[PDB]
């Protein structure tokens, strides 16, 4: 047996219809126990189980999967989830880590790329599978993508050893902090633009190997509630005056993803570059991520944004990103330099070096 | 014959390297009259062109192609391109409009798809081809995309009437307002999430009538140079604070595209949902579009952004949706009202509106 | 309520493993009977139905969804099935058809696409939705996409008025004759290469019904038992001799699918034309299919296969094509001249025209 | 400067319309003389090269291109290419194998896979590349893929060490045993739907290093020209006579690829099945191939072909398995049980061993 510990936070996954809209829907376990795909009340009976722990049927051979249903209070649409709800969800986590094999979170799709990147980076040395998953259509509706994501996931996590946080979405298995919401109706929603996906599901399961980071059985998990908060995203447009760039880069903020065009470029007029200049002198630090969907930040043009206190984040997703700045920034007593080289390695996966 | 207009703004497509970088490069015309699929130096003496006028090679039928180029001073990087570089090249078109059958317009990749949204909207009744394109790599370096993009857009430009601003590349023409870049190094560049290609070049040239706009032969081009500069684009991040917003929101901007998260939503924080608010008691306008490269903004979720000056981008690009509330912002007295119900409006084939 | 025939044929959806392979499994009913989202246990007795009648949960709207299961016996993987395995499954839908408003077949995937082709020309003038559907992995293994295929046709048949065999899977509509099969292992299993979906599933669902054939309510359903067995397919490759081609088109057959290369090109080689020439005489009919999986059989080329007794497929499927040669074959009474005219029409939207 | 010889065996690249139909065009010197970006004049006098050898202008680094252009008369339409025309090119190759870096074929689109994976055997322990290339449209008509399709083959051999058989089209470089045409009308003609391209041409070139096949320093070239031409392909379709199947395999024939369903299946009716026990019998070698583009033969069904004088392809293209076949019943004085265990090994990059 593997035992999994299944943590509902919200999401349209669990939702039910409330004034004509959707709204988080409380009572997960009460639904699972009535789906055979979901809980074998025969074997839950002659192993006289609790009633809090449900049990997947059997497959050939491979272990029984057992989970428990922790259903977060209050439950949220991932639109209002922020650093701290995905700081909470790390520490169930590393409160219960002992006790399972492994954990699925159910999760808005809104959102999900940003949680699955930021427990990425606040889980270190993780050895355990933590596989997010989530729906564009709610498991009550009888025709909806959630029974077989939600099941993927479960199956996932319970039958092989990822020790990353992972998404689970229409037979798929992504490395979280690559991941990128991509259709915002199509049960295809999520895309690994950079990196092929960590696992196929179809006849049979195909896992990349190759890929997966290896369990680091020596070292413990540290789980990083230390992240900051004060972090930005900016999108450059065409046109962006230097004073509305001057007065988002205001203090307190101490660090900014910039999602500049093409392969990493910016507007050179003077004014603008000034005020990026001086945010550095503040002590800002500034990572240049593109806006386009595929392929890495790359100098190479006079528009090229480079400089004090720019890193370049090459093939980052901006989720990933801002989740790396949050951790860097959040970590004690490190000079500006050395923040400045953490953020050009690859800590999670989430980067590839030229 | 057809005669054609190529319009030379800047981009990689016409680069040179100088202290290791890209930098706009000139002298386009003098390098494109050495080459024999740009131009047939025997037809050119045979009809005793003038030397400012290029002649591509006979196609497989139809009209032959002329071309002039006209080279912009300075040329630009497109990351430095702006709404009066885009009001500039609108002008040059209408200027000339009545001397040519189509026009091509070379310009860099990076802005390329705001450049297309924002002369499609200045366009007003366009009857004529205007083909966007670009490239990758620069004409210059041996192993390019610079070549075929350039040349592909002077033949849609030269051989079919489709009266839209287009964007044309590797192989494919899109509809200018519904294309975004998709890839920073492939020569795949562009997408058009919600609409398919108007036009594939492959054997055959395929294009979708079906969806290519009429024209409309009665009216005049009106060219709107009172575009509403004073716009701007707003990305939500998880946790976006009220304070930032707020900064964000002040005057003088008249206009924001917020980009929100999956089918149009956002945090219900109160604070935040009151600067929204007082921002729309301003007067400011704000459109909701999706971060979500494919699909559409709608209702259905308690965190819908929707309300008071808050109109819906349905699957409109965030490019289109930035050119659109410009365009409509600067028509003159109108009411808030009103330019709401025109921001509702697919106004240039930018915006599906959803099926019953 | 709409009520709806589930033909159960075989297929890995209802296999079961003995001595370690894959066979045809049967009691679904019995197995359906006890998932709730495939039996409304509740509705059943609240309207007392019989014990053979299953009943889906209610869906966002429109009517209830009611349906049987026929299991065949015996079951078949569909590798083993065969023109007249097809014909049979036509003449279940013949006498049932009044009694129900759609069909869903479960089938193999092996030969989906011919079984989908197939049955597209034998029920002419089809008012109402034939589904076809199946899995890669069957629906007792708990890991499987057999659940959702299923479901979705049952949804797709009970709820929209499609005439036309289709098939469903992984949230897509695809028409019959204009599938071919992929992929050997994974769920998105088959594609329509020459037509979009007639629809799409996910959060709504989208149908193309400016593709969708319009229903002929004058005229009858006419089933054709009628198909002829002696048709062939035959795959050119690089220096194939006469003399198999030879052996290969001899009496009793009576057409062949000739999978050409490219846009519709062969050797030129004037011994592998003339046996070519020879079958023409014979009174075999060729139809020029392209071994490529997208695009159209065009002229152009020297080496393009074109001449007595062969007609174009242009972008038809091969599946496509060779049941509309065994339809049109066994038409009676019919000159080979007239047999060709057929074959290069449009019957039943699984060939485009060019214009 | 690195050498490399082009040959010209014929394909729509060349090609001219005569009497209303595309037919083979001879003077591709002559046509690319005149083309800066396949001749650099001033290079060409400034070095006083021979007449017959072009040089293209200097790519942004690396070493100068130059070629020599060998035009095979007659030139074919590919669909008339059979065995014997392969085996001239891979001739040619050895012939000319030790003046030259790198091999460049045009070649048309029809039999394009057929050829590549036939070269792909011939060249045992190949150290240069061998890139095929073609087009859908005619060099000579204005809008064409010809130019950059034939630009990209030149740059990728005269530049990278590739020691494969590969085939470049639409800024693609596949390997040759592993691709097949998809598409008769779009630039985008060929797939390699089992294996990632080895390179893709953008803003830069990408090459998939760890797939790419070592040099084999230590081992002479050695061209097999000795290759089995009574070998078959037979595709199976529903209800195919145990007959025909009889007569397709009379001797001569010493070798045949059964193209299958699904996953490697066929018809279990015991007619069928007995006529190819016979011709096992009668010692013909049997490989198993799916007819679907995508995927892998397994076993796992009671309709799976197995069997004697059966082996199994695999994931491989049905190219390349004719090609092996073509290669391993060539190979003199071996027992049938030799030429079926060389037929499961992974010979040249073709297949994927489990
Ligand atoms: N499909 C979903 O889960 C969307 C929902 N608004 C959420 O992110 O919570
Ligand atoms: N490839 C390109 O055109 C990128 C360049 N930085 C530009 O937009 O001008
Ligand atoms: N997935 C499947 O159904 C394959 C099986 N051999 C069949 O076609 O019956
Ligand atoms: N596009 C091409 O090259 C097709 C031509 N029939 C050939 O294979 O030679």
């Amino acid at each position: 047996e593997r035992h999994l510990l299944l943590i509902y936070t919200g999401g349209a996954l669990g939702m039910q219809s409330k004034g004509g809209v959707l709204v988080p829907g409380p009572g997960l376990v009460t639904l699972l126990r009535t789906l055979p795909m979901f809980h074998d009340k025969e074997f839950a009976q002659a192993q006289g189980l609790p009633d809090h722990a449900l049990a997947l049927p059997p497959a050939s051979h491979g272990p029984r999967v057992l989970y428990t249903v922790l259903e977060c209070q209050p439950l949220l649409d991932s639109s209002d989830m922020t650093i701290d709800d995905w700081i909470r969800i790390a520490k169930i986590i590393e409160r219960h880590y002992e006790q399972y094999q492994g954990f699925v979170v159910i999760h808005g799709t809104d959102t999900m790329a940003s949680g699955a990147s930021m427990l990425s980076f606040m889980l270190e040395n993780l050895h355990k599978p933590v596989i997010l998953t989530g729906a564009q259509v709610p498991i009550r509706v009888l025709w909806n993508d959630a029974r077989e994501n939600l099941l993927g996931a479960l199956l996932v996590a319970g039958q092989y050893i990822i020790p990353e946080v992972c998404l689970f979405m229409n037979s798929q298995l992504f490395r979280g902090n690559r991941v990128t919401k991509v259709d915002s109706q199509k049960f295809e929603a999520f895309c690994s633009p950079n990196l092929s996906p960590l696992a196929t599901v179809g006849a049979d399961v195909t896992i990349a190997w190759d890929l997966v980071r290896k369990v680091k059985w020596k070292d413990p998990l540290v789980v990083h509630s230390n992240m900051e908060h004060d972090v930005a995203l900016l999108r450059l447009y065409p046109g962006i005056p230097a004073s509305l760039v001057r007065a988002f880069l205001q203090p307190p903020l101490k660090g900014v993803v910039l999602e500049t065009f093409g392969s990493g470029n910016g507007p050179s007029k003077p004014d603008l570059l000034q005020e990026l200049r001086a945010a550095a002198q503040r002590g800002l630090i500034m990572v240049n991520c593109s806006q386009c969907l595929r392929g890495s930040v790359t100098p190479g043009y006079a528009t090229s944004l480079a400089g004090a206190n720019i890193v370049s984040g090459l093939d980052m997703t901006s989720e990933a990103a801002l989740a790396k700045l949050s951790y860097v920034l959040g970590l004690p007593e490190l000079s500006l330099e050395r923040r400045q080289e953490l953020l050009a390695k690859d800590l999670r996966g989430e980067m590839t070096l030229p």
